[PDB]
């Protein structure tokens, strides 16, 4: 019936008349009341519009005084008695102003206009409440904060503010900071997308929860910045003047305000300048509590260009949420979600979708992600309701096409002539789909409907739980008391009914289609490679399998080399599995011909297991000497020229995390490089020219040496035997130290192969070729006859260059070829292959 | 009389000076020794001077102008140099670090501040401890103001802890509202009658029991807070 | 390590020369590490230099940035590597340093490092041939913490490292002669791998056994594939 | 919601609040699901500004007001890095180029309302050969603006 | 090195620093004013002194600034 204010003022009033002793609760302990004491806060007695108005504050209160003396003080039984006819009058009266005024609940303020009009201080000193005029006008501009600032603490009071999970030490180390005397400003540190502001809302909580020490406890809490700072301006000072207004305005009235800042980074100080930041520091001693927020990286530099800002504030870290804890977030907000969108949720999707989120972002914020691919995904499945009207509209679309055909051949002569009245038929289609239109449109209902209520329920349930955190935190045992007196338990009970008119039927697990619910990590999947991509990462295979099927296309793919494939299989799999010592980046030496493919298949490998051959990181081994540097990982070390510290190689693994990087013909490295190979072959925080190590672990690191391809060549088997494999080995003791082949996961010997299967990999090259043309499809007959097979495989791909040769075969004697006749305009379409023994192409058309 | 003074409400070109001069006129007639001061005395000038105040402000290194500026290190330098006129226009005062000694004395002579604000008692030795400690661990923020970083923290935890304290009477309390409402839960039932609700007499002795237990915790815990009152607000008082 | 040990190490970059942030790897991290130790891996192979610039922090630890900035080396532990004395250490004279035999070792680090450096050392530590005598304590202490962690702990291999699996450490594992090392190769090669091929095609419900074949190898766990 | 609501609606110190919160009041309550855009878009950062959330977000938060916004590549990031605010309450959606294919078929849709434009023949072929010019010769253009513009210039052309 | 255009109406004319003779010369000009300006009394060797003894001193100041300083300050100081 009452606000808490109109709540606050009646139970002073009517404390008043027991105060007081008097015989009945009057108007004059109403507006006594309203004179509570004289608060800064005190909206109807300091603030109010008597004093804006026409009249002094401390005058008023006198008169009111002396008829709080002049009404009789009695015994206290005779005492208090009643809250009077005149205040059931006033009351009414306030009550008729709400109905007036739109407003639901009774306002302080209304029942100041029917209490005033009741009243009538008639002094010849007259303190008579200005009329109506002033009253009114001020009562409608009653409430800088406005235009640039959130209240933080007054949202969590109201409910409608999600739960901090996670972070209740950051937020009581704020708390703490903010409790000193002086400096007191705490500011987080961390990347944006971490919660940062979380830890404000809960703080904000905090508050309301009373778990904030008094000195603060009695403080607001709000979000600032931007409205304030970057908004925009068209002179010198525009922020600044912003700055001072809310700098200075805290300190009136309103207790302690606690602030927020969103970016201290964009504060700084241009150049100092008597600019933004600079006006903070003014005030770190002036009240003016603040929470404020930048990033690691940033309040460095911020720090050392600036010198007063790590006096100001202090250094509060918060950092990104592990898997699981985001998982306990998102289980916080599981249900809220459900409510958000109208849609269930399994708990393996909020699993998968931290999981995943963490996963496939390496430039962005696990909580942050998770948190979108949730309601993103959730909110796919709310929108696949679309379902209804998908089924019902393909059908009665057709339907009313059907419809139309039917008005508009009735209406004619032919109507009457079988030539247009076989339109009958299509009368039997309409009902037909009528028929099929009508138990789905019925079945949707009831779908939609189970859903519907069951939501309802959850929204009531959620709505009493915040009622009973408000009572329990404020100590309204008996608000609390009833919710918990069955209220909350029956809403439970009702949607467990719910549940059962879900009714999850044997066919169907949860009788609704139209919410398919979020589906573990189908759903999940979906969704994130709906938002990024499509890699084989969306599929819900454990890392073995995932690796597994990728390795049988790998073994199919390569030409040959299948033990090498599974050397590498072996090592990647213990290492996938954590068996390895993670600290281990799993290594490899690929050894065999120049021209065999050992490129390829790290590029393959780099295809499968991080799903992109060009995420291939190379290195060039052979031209190398003492200095390397920046080619390499090192650089030059900082403080000398070479700034792009490991330039190629560091900055691919850096910006590349998850990759294949090559050593390409390692034997020629210089020695000095091998020693810091064996620092790259374990151990993967392998130093830089900054002090930042690599910490490589999901790189596999390929080193590649044609140390012993002369023994390969000796053509010992398709897949090389004994005594030749061997002799590779044998070569790669005495080159390499055991050091370095004690760190490798595995030394990888690779095969000769002749063009019975390399002749694959020139058809499947051809294939790409044509293929790749964006723009066209003049497709070949491709007339490559035994005598191109050889002659690719001849005078094109060699024995120590592979595929090289023919690529550039194809270019000069099919596509420089084609490219003319192309602009001699001899081609229409397609072409015709005709290997003349070198080779050639013969035009398709009659030079036309 | 610094940046907020000079630039909040800076936007035209002559805005910051008209300002300015309306003060040093001020300053300059009638009202005895005005002495002004300004913290970062980096922040004006400008680069390029441009007459950030700096050009104006010569005149009266002879008319009077009595202000105290502050600054730092290598900030100082990179401004004499580039200025060559406040540089000549003020006596350059270095600021030493005190000794732990004097920072001890400077805690000493804050302490009822500190206690005053964060309603806590702190000891001697503490203030000692700070200092020593701040002379030790902290060499990158001067004595007077790490030290006082360990106080004001170390007092901010207390505060905290002290406020904190209600988690003890809440841990009784919480198990009381659960009670009392489960009672009501259990006695506003048929089963209530039954033998079923029953339970919600041992669920009253414990609701009793925990009363037993939150009065004396409770008369101690409002004792102890008058204990941190009224020695704050006797120190306030003294203080005043 | 050169005239040029820069942000990798402690001379940092000064105005006039390329990089900004720096001391990097040393001063910077220490700068930030309130309290802290180091390591110097074959500090003698550090260019002579450099071993000098030590003092700085060997005491009164005023290390001299490239910006004339210091980090206050105090409440800090600092390790330097060598195995220059390696000559007499291999003396075999017991299992613990003996006179005239570390004296000899004090001799080839003040015959390389400056003696004005080390004498400032609060002590040079000469480590002790190990062997067997403690060596078979290493393995399967090192062991179950490798099991200890494992991942998801269900599927860990209680120890079998019986005197044959230890005979097989001791044969080739320890090698006293070249570091002790082997062994962590031979746990990851032998006992990870070997286990990891069954572990990898999930024959494996939980717990694990290893048992050992000589020409050192494993058995296959016939539970399990 | 544009223009005149930006700015040639009005001409005093104030009139910006007073429409703004004025017709954005109107639009949050009452009369449907009303759904706002604006189409100079990158206006937002200057239409926002001081009231970069009083646009939208308390409207969205006391009942339903909503928004399609829209900016290009450059504009979105000047929108985040200015105030990112917008990264909260919007979701940013990428916009497709159509391929020549699609190109002509939007050409094919609206082909009728070209030759009514200018009351002349056109030949599929043109909006083919258009399209695939537009992209051979200006392929740093619009695709399809480019393929209309050719057509609509040529039309006027021949027109005249 | 920016106008030029001033150059063609004003006279360049450098202004010699005082010797440490010529800046006592001006601290005796300046006495009275000095013995005014606090009500004390200054030695003419303080005069001396303090010219000669600046110019050891203030690398900073030029010697009627480092003299008058001096001068100006222990008038000060004896005025407390
Ligand atoms: N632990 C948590 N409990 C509840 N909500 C959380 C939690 N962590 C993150 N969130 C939510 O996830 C988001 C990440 O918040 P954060 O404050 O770091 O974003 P931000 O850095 O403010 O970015 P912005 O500047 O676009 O507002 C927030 O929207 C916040 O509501
Ligand atoms: N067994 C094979 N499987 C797959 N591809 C092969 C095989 N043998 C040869 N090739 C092809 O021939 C080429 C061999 O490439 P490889 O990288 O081994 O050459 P290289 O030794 O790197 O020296 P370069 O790049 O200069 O020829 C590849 O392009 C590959 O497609």
């Amino acid at each position: 019936q009452f606000t808490e204010r109109a709540l606050t003022i009646l139970t002073l009033a009517q404390k008043l008349a027991s105060d007081h002793q008097h015989p009945q609760l009057q108007p004059i302990h109403i507006l006594a009341a309203f004179i509570e004491t004289p608060e800064d806060g005190s909206v109807p007695y300091l603030q109010n519009l008597i004093e804006k108005g026409r009249y002094d504050y401390d005058l008023f209160k006198k008169v009111v005084n002396r008829n709080l003396v002049r009404i009789p003080q009695q015994q206290p039984a005779p005492a208090e008695i009643t809250p009077s006819y005149a205040l059931g009058k006033v009351l009414q009266d306030a009550a008729k102003i709400q109905k007036q005024q739109k407003d639901s609940f009774i306002a302080q303020d209304h029942i100041l206009f029917a209490l005033f009009n009741d009243s009538s201080i008639q002094q010849i000193f007259k303190e008579a409440q200005v009329d109506i005029e002033a009253i009114k006008q001020q009562a409608l501009e009653l409430r800088y904060l406005s235009k640039y600032a959130i209240d933080m603490t007054e949202q969590a009071r109201q409910g409608k503010l999600d739960p901090v999970i996670g972070r209740e030490e950051e937020i009581r180390s704020t708390i703490r900071v903010l409790a000193r005397r002086i400096k007191s400003n705490p500011c987080l540190i961390g990347e944006p997308g971490i919660g940062k502001t979380a830890i404000i809302e809960g703080v904000a909580q905090r508050i309301i929860d009373d778990d904030v020490p008094t000195i603060l406890q009695g403080a607001k809490l709000f979000s600032l910045d931007l409205a304030a700072l970057t908004a925009g301006a068209k002179y010198k000072g525009d922020f600044e003047e912003r700055f001072k207004g809310v700098l200075k305005e805290i300190e009136e009235s309103k207790t302690l305000i606690v602030l927020f800042i969103d970016e201290i980074h964009m504060l700084m100080g241009n150049g100092k300048d008597d600019a933004a930041n600079i006006l903070k520091p003014a005030l770190s001693r002036g009240q003016l509590k603040v929470i404020g927020a930048t990033t690691n990286n940033e309040y460095r530099s911020i720090v050392e260009k600036d010198g007063a800002f790590e006096r100001r504030f202090q250094k509060i870290e918060v950092a990104e949420p592990s898997v699981r804890q985001t998982v306990a977030i998102l289980r916080g907000l599981q249900p809220k979600y459900e409510i958000h969108h109208g849609v269930r949720i399994l708990d393996s999707a909020l699993v998968t979708a931290a999981q995943l989120a963490k996963r496939y972002l390496p430039y962005r914020r696990l909580p942050d992600s998770a948190l979108d691919l949730v309601d993103i995904s959730c909110a796919g499945v709310a929108v696949a309701r679309d379902s209804k009207p998908e089924e019902l509209d393909s059908k009665e679309r057709q339907l009313q096409l059907i419809q139309v055909e039917i008005k508009a051949l009735e209406r004619d002569e032919d109507a009457d002539s079988t030539t247009k009245d076989r339109l009958k038929l299509a009368r039997q289609k309409e009902a037909s789909l009528q028929e099929e239109l009508e138990p789905l449109r019925q079945r949707y209902n009831e779908e939609k409907h189970g859903h519907e209520e069951l939501t309802q329920a959850k929204k009531k349930l959620d709505e009493l739980e915040n009622k009973a955190l408000d009572a329990e935190r404020r100590y309204d045992t008996a608000t609390a008391a009833d919710l918990r007196y069955f209220a909350i338990p029956d809403i439970k009970k009702q949607i467990e009914k719910l549940e059962d008119q879900v009714a999850e039927e044997e066919r169907r697990a949860g009788a609704n289609s139209m919410i398919q619910n979020v589906v573990d990590s189908d759903t999940i999947s979906e969704t994130a490679a709906r938002l990024t991509g499509i890699p084989v990462k969306k599929l819900s295979e454990s890392e073995n399998e995932k690796l597994i099927h990728m390795e049988r296309d790998l073994s199919s793919e390569v030409v040959g080399q299948m033990d090498a494939i599974k050397a590498v299989s072996n090592a990647v799999r213990l290492s996938r599995s954590g068996l390895a010592n993670p600290r281990q980046p799993a290594s490899f030496l690929f050894l065999g011909l120049s021209g065999s493919g050992k490129t390829e298949l790290a590029k393959k490998v780099a295809g499968f297991l991080f799903n992109d051959e060009d995420m291939m990181i190379r290195v060039d081994c052979s031209e190398l000497s003492e200095k390397y540097a920046v080619s390499k990982l090192l650089g030059t070390t900082a403080g000398y020229v070479g700034y792009d510290e490991g330039g190629f190689l560091t900055n691919q693994l850096q910006y590349k995390p998850y990759s294949v990087l090559l050593f390409d013909e390692v034997e020629k490295a210089h020695p000095d490089v091998l020693t810091v190979m064996l620092q790259m072959l374990d151990d993967g925080r392998i130093t830089s020219g900054q002090g930042k190590t690599i910490d490589c672990s999901n790189c596999i690191v390929i080193m590649t040496s044609n140390l012993g391809a002369e023994f390969i060549n000796s053509q010992q088997g398709s897949k090389i035997q004994e005594s030749t494999k061997n002799l590779v080995m044998g070569a790669v003791r005495q080159h390499f130290r055991p050091e370095f082949l004690n760190r490798i996961s595995s030394i990888v010997i690779f095969n000769k192969l002749s063009r019975k299967a390399i002749h694959k990999i020139v058809d499947i090259r051809l294939k790409e070729i044509e293929e790749r043309f964006e723009q066209n499809d003049k497709h070949y007959k491709l007339n490559l006859t035994q005598e191109a097979k050889d002659f690719l495989a001849k005078y094109g791909y060699s024995d120590d260059m592979g595929a090289r040769p023919l690529n550039r075969l194809i270019q000069n004697e099919i596509l420089n070829k084609l490219a003319l006749r192309i602009l001699k305009n001899e081609i229409k379409d397609k072409e015709t292959v005709n290997v003349v023994l070198e080779e050639c192409l013969e035009v398709l058309p009659n030079h036309e």
